[PDB]
């Protein structure tokens, strides 16, 4: 019955991915994030210049105070507020209510964006996350533990405004092409897994590949980017510079802040190099690989100018707190979070990114010896 969840994801380029979901009797409708990265199910429950619309506790008659305050600080953006329970359902989901927890947004800062028309936030990871603490049930899991739906779900993020399904409970066979590759995840907090090797054009960066995962790796819908620890960033920064340097750029395009332009119609897409990111496996010593287009790590932006040329932000940035895989990367991939088996799956996606000689792909098995040594302790 998943054809029903077949494209119940909308979204703006750069402002995440949102599907539709109700709270409260009678139900109120209210567009929420999908957000792999975090743990709280939270939505608008105050006036804000960015809401359209917010959860309104005391026109629900299922409402339940939990009396006890609550506040998450995201890398961008934070909120604080106020601790409830209500019945929650996904009208191009399953059929099916559940009690779970809400966190009712009061306040907030940089966390709500301009026009969006998101109003809150669903995070899919592990209570071990959670905030307060652990002790919040996370949505999924009450999901899970009250009705049949089995414990794992898949992601189909399409790119560039933007739409994608969320699979609740299943794979989609029609959303795929080729082999589902699968990896560890490695703890459950996190979606974390280890990456073992990186190249680029084929070349391999040749560093400790325990600095792809300093201090971790996660799978991260919620975040625009790939972000890369200090050393390995620059290491990519310097190689993507080098394929590319038939042209010239400012310096500021290769921090994320000057967008860059060319002649509608004629971007430079074969001077932008492929990158290869080597995933653990599931049996001794073998990994698989997933290759990244250009047209995936520069993201178009509209031209704030007269001119309608085609112009794109770098979407690689540095990170101090580990490897985020980013909506950019999982754009172009079925993405499968089975947590019943502790397993993170990738293929081909059916809306997948088209360049002219080359493909993106996922592709195994390779041998790779100490791969347990590439996680950082
Ligand atoms: C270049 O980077 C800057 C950057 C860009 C982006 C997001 C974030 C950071 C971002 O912060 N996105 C967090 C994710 O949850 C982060 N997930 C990992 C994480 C990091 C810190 C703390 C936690 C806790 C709460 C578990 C979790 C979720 C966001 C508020 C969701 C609202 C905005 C969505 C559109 C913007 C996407 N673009």
């Amino acid at each position: 019955s998943f054809v029903e969840m077949v494209d119940n994801l909308r979204g703006k380029s750069g402002q995440g991915y949102y599907v539709e979901m109700t709270v409260g009797s009678p139900p109120q409708t209210l567009n929420i994030l999908v957000d792999t990265g975090s743990s709280n199910f939270a939505v608008g429950a105050a006036p804000h210049p960015f809401l359209h619309r917010y959860y309104q506790r005391q026109l629900s008659s299922t409402y339940r105070d939990l009396r006890k305050g609550v506040y998450v600080p995201y890398t961008q953006g934070k909120w604080e507020g106020e601790l409830g329970t209500d019945l929650v359902s996904i009208p191009h989901g399953p059929n099916v209510t559940v009690r779970a927890n809400i966190a009712a947004i009061t306040e907030s800062d940089k966390f709500f964006i301009n026009g969006s028309n998101w109003e809150g936030i669903l995070g899919l990871a592990y209570a071990e996350i959670a905030r307060p603490d652990d002790s919040l049930e996370p949505f999924f899991d009450s999901l899970v533990k009250q009705t049949h739906v089995p414990n794992l779900f898949s992601l189909q993020l399409c790119g560039a405004s933007v739409g994608g399904s969320m699979i609740i409970g299943g794979i989609d066979h029609s959303l795929y092409t080729g082999s589902l590759w699968y990896t560890p995840i490695r703890r459950e907090w996190y979606y974390e897994v280890i990456i073992v090797r990186v190249e680029i054009n084929g070349q391999d960066l040749k560093m400790d590949c325990k600095e792809y995962n300093y201090d971790k790796s996660i799978v991260d819908s919620g975040t625009t980017n790939l972000r890369l620890p200090k050393k390995v960033f620059e290491a990519a920064v310097k190689s993507i510079k080098a394929a590319s340097s038939t042209e010239k750029f400012p310096d500021g395009f290769w921090l994320g802040e000057q967008l860059v332009c060319w002649q509608a119609g004629t971007t430079p897409w074969n001077i932008f190099p492929v990158i290869s990111l080597y995933l653990m496996g599931e049996v001794t010593n073998q990994s698989f690989r997933i290759t990244i287009l250009p047209q995936q790590y520069l993201r178009p932006v509209e031209d704030v100018a007269t001119s309608q040329d085609d112009c794109y932000k770098f979407a690689i940035s540095q990170s101090s707190t580990g490897t985020v895989m980013g909506a950019v990367i999982m754009e172009g991939f079925y993405v499968v979070f089975d947590r019943a088996r502790k397993r993170i799956g990738f293929a081909v996606s059916a809306c997948h990114v088209h360049d002219e000689f080359r493909t993106a792909a996922v592709e195994g098995p390779f041998v790779t010896l100490d791969m347990e040594d590439c996680g950082y302790n």
